[PDB]
């Protein structure tokens, strides 16, 4: 009917716009280390490019945004909420607010700046569905946004069951059969075009291609690490409440400071600006991104992060975990390299979704709570290594799969959902840790549920949206 | 709270019942099996046994039944349904409904019949959470027994995420995201207790620890075998509405044909043996049972359909397949066998559950879509002996891979929901097919909603429900 049409419309599109996002965003990412190597000897030179190449994206981002739709700037997920809510803000959904999206997440995205897709792109996707409704039937709205937020978070990274779960929690609170099958038919689709997409180009993009995990996990699962699950869970749901709030504290600060305020509103581009400098300036290699690893990209950081190996192990011989070589640095331990990284990329993914530009939370999130899993897998192999002994099995331990499971908790903890548990599940594409992670995203979003609000609900409560 | 005691009765109890019942049933079925080769050289000895001991327990089951609660006969989710659309019966929700149904499914499960677990267990579930309910407070409603759908449906097989989706879908059309997260968690607890439970007696027994894929698949996936895989998802919802509609038709049949109705109320226990009888003389092993595997029993059944072999490849040497060597057969090659499998477990289910007992539809129909999917996948292996090149890598042809998409799409067309394939992809400990499935199911749901209601739905129609 209309309305099947109106899906394979949505998914399409959606996975289009995804995927050409992804592209420019790679190339650009691309570009950013080859100038950044072109400058091997100088380095002065090697921080010009590190910091300038963002500086000059998150600048355009918050640029174009301000020229063409200032409504473009930060997540959509809080303002959909509202539109999903009755109140619906009209300048949301319009096509100047597409086009100011779209181009300025591509830059903010091939930055390297820890912004997130997730988030953005549901206001994109609808945008697109409005769009494409009216293309349709003028050429109800909560239905249409619904199966919108659907499409946005499955073409994003492309897990279709997990991101029409993602909408189901993190919009509405009683969601209908139909909206549940709608979105799953259209997120399918999405699903579909990526997938030829990534036969045309061969694929190369993306993050489905990545973040495959290679994990060999034995059936019964050692139960003696569930305690350790547990406490990723815990410990993701309390961190996650952190962030929620030190997030909330800077957004607010940055306008009800009157000093910050009107500062930052007589020179806009200051505060990305600056913000921008000094998350590079932190992240530039030779400086302080040697014990951070911030050579590596937030994709790239999840591809290590997820990966098979031990780096507390192999790491008197680096160079045989491939990229995830960064992670041990010649002095420092590799563990307290993961802890840097956790905390030098929560202020920086705190900061950076304050930044005037179309920003999500989940992927910062996500690298975080890699790398919180990653920390404790990693001191979990310093404490077995020789694995644990449950039944009559010995289970080594996994680090890279208690990654995938602080990954889900600490999102789930953010966003306030367990549907990050699907999320992960098929964007590693295993399904062995489904009982500890389940576990653990359920004490996350306990604990954080218990402490502050979701980042949605609390960007709301700053943004004063109706709601 | 007091409503996060409740989930954790729920899951507690839910698991240790579920546990329970499979012990036993896999214990009666140790025991069928044992007694059968204890009559070895005597054909009418094997006989006498093959028919009896099914016999035995299932005129128990519908005695036991018609003794205790009458009301505890048939699948719980339709009559949930209508419990759940305001109009309750409160002859199902009590202990003597209870009792009756466990014991009896216990029994219908250790025949061997194709009866099913899933959809008694709600039902089970749901008693149960009222029965915590009451325990807990007394000494609303729909929220309630949604949650104990959710239990029952995730503690049956192992299938937490599952379980919440089908439950979601299967009664209500408008859940509530509360009720979907109240519902996680009380099948993450059920999930978490299976596991201990699993630990202590070492397993062998349930189904999580069964139908377990070891399948090696590329990481692109061959986009060449999504035709076939379309093609199952057609072709199972085309059956799924012939189940459904078979099934109506003899539910009616033997209730609307007045001499039929009369006689099997004077004597109730003809209609189960004489049912019972028949199934079980053409699973004969030695009879026809050679040329539809009746050796198998519904569980061993999925266990060697949804191998990682070839079986029309290595059907010269049997024996490498292990479990799955019932399916070569000396003279009648795999491919009919397995055809054979599918057209009299076809009707057998059908009769089956149309019998007097507990009885669900899931399983039967599950193996059922594992037959047709494996069916269809070791005729792509004909076809494709060498594999399929699509990109510049040979995909060889997985037949079991294609069974597990052929039985969450049947299932998915009888059930009328799209979270069989997230049961399969928890039951199957593997989600790399998550591409094929989901299209499948989404296609098998299409063709099946346009063709016939779903097995619960029609079965509202039949038994007059009041909905």
């Amino acid at each position: 009917g209309e309305d099947g049409i109106f899906l394979v419309l949505l998914g399409l599109l959606m996975a289009l716009v995804s995927w050409s996002m992804g592209y420019v965003s790679a190339k650009s990412l691309q570009a950013y280390k080859w100038s950044y190597a072109q400058m091997q000897p100088s380095l002065p030179l090697q921080f010009l490019v590190w910091v300038t190449f963002p500086l000059v994206l998150i600048l355009f981002s918050a640029l174009f945004c301000h020229l063409i739709s200032p409504q473009a700037v930060g997540s959509g997920i809080p303002e959909m909420k509202t539109i999903l809510r009755g109140v619906v803000l009209k300048e949301y959904l319009t096509m100047k607010a597409f086009v100011a999206k779209v181009v300025a997440l591509t830059a903010g995205l091939g930055s390297g700046i820890p912004v997130g897709k997730e988030g953005p792109f549901v206001h994109i996707a609808s945008i697109c569905a409005a769009v494409l409704s009216k293309f349709m039937s003028v050429f109800y709205y909560s239905d249409i946004l619904t199966v919108g937020c659907a499409v946005g978070v499955g073409c994003c990274f492309g897990t279709p069951l997990g991101g029409v779960l993602f909408s189901i929690e993190v919009t509405s609170t009683y969601f209908a059969v139909r909206n549940y099958w709608r979105g799953f038919f259209a997120a399918t689709f999405s699903a579909f075009v990526f997938r030829v997409l990534a036969v045309w180009n061969k694929d190369a993009v993306t993050i489905t291609a990545l973040f495959r995990t290679n994990f060999r996990m034995d059936f019964p699962f050692d139960l003696k690490e569930l305690p350790a699950f547990a406490a990723i869970g815990i410990c993701c749901g309390l961190l996650g409440a952190v962030f929620v709030y030190l997030h909330r504290q800077v957004m607010l600060g940055v306008r009800k400071h009157k000093a910050l305020s009107q500062f930052l509103a007589k020179h806009r581009l200051l505060y990305p600006g600056i913000v921008t400098f000094v998350i590079a300036s932190f992240t530039f290699p030779p400086g302080m991104g040697q014990f951070m690893a911030g050579e590596l990209m937030p994709r790239e950081a999840i591809s290590t992060l997820f990966d098979n190996n031990t780096w507390v192990k192999h790491a008197g011989d680096p160079e045989s975990l491939g990229q995830s070589a960064v992670w041990i640095h010649p002095r420092v331990n590799v563990v307290i390299i993961i802890f840097l990284f956790f905390v030098m990329k929560f202020w920086m993914s705190i900061v950076a979704t304050t930044m005037p530009i179309p920003c999500g939370g989940f992927m910062p999130v996500f690298v975080l709570g890699a790398a919180f899993g990653r920390l404790v897998g990693e001191i979990m192999a310093m404490l077995f290594p020789d694995g644990i002994l449950f039944d009559d099995i010995i289970y080594k331990i996994l680090p890279g799969g208690y990654a995938v499971i602080g990954a889900a908790a600490l999102t789930g903890a953010v966003s306030h959902t367990v549907s990050t548990a699907v999320i992960c599940f098929e964007l590693t594409g295993q399904i062995a840790h489904i009982l500890p992670m389940m576990v653990a995203v359920i004490l996350a979003n306990m604990v954080a549920q218990s402490l502050q609000p979701s980042l949605y609900d609390s960007i709301i409560q700053v943004k004063k949206l109706p709601y």
